[PDB]
């Protein structure tokens, strides 16, 4: 084994395929390894995508806190970054928009 | 730097938060780091998560191939696999949903 799709962002796509997925998965070669989709006399078909666009990273799967004001009418438009908790030192911040419920 | 946000599959939220997120981003520490959501006197909020949430992993950015008929007005169930080229090996299947346009 060894060749494992831990995760995919999408499911499902249009019969015209062309579209672009996340796809995450365990240890691989980036010129070594190819998606193929089958049909079991036999269908099959690849994922576009090149050497540049295989890299290895860490992935943390959270859960949103809760905005200071729960009870908003329009969106509120926050940071999110990344922070040390030895040095506290930071990351570039990144927009996210919390709405009303 | 070195601490940064390549990666968020969700960049809006309920402000009532405790939503699941993946987060992609460089090279960082299980146990030594954190997600910050602030608005500048000045609120924050963090992400909930823990250790074993957090793991390496390979990132595969590619685009679907399209189906054999392109001209389905249902949904064709298939699969998507891994597979080495060098051995052919595979990994455990997966579904996959087509969809006419």
């Amino acid at each position: 084994s060894n060749l494992k799709i831990v995760r995919m962002d999408r499911t499902a796509g249009c019969v015209t395929g062309g579209e672009e997925i996340m796809l995450l998965c365990d240890k691989v070669q980036k010129d070594d390894i190819q998606i193929r989709f089958y049909e079991e006399g036999v269908w099959e078909g690849f994922g576009d995508f090149s050497p540049t666009d295989v890299h290895r990273q860490f992935a943390i799967m959270f859960k949103t806190p809760k905005y200071k004001d729960v009870n908003i009418t329009k969106p509120a438009s926050v940071f999110v970054q990344l922070r040390r908790k030895s040095d506290l030192e930071t990351s570039e911040p990144k927009p996210f928009l919390y709405y009303p419920e």
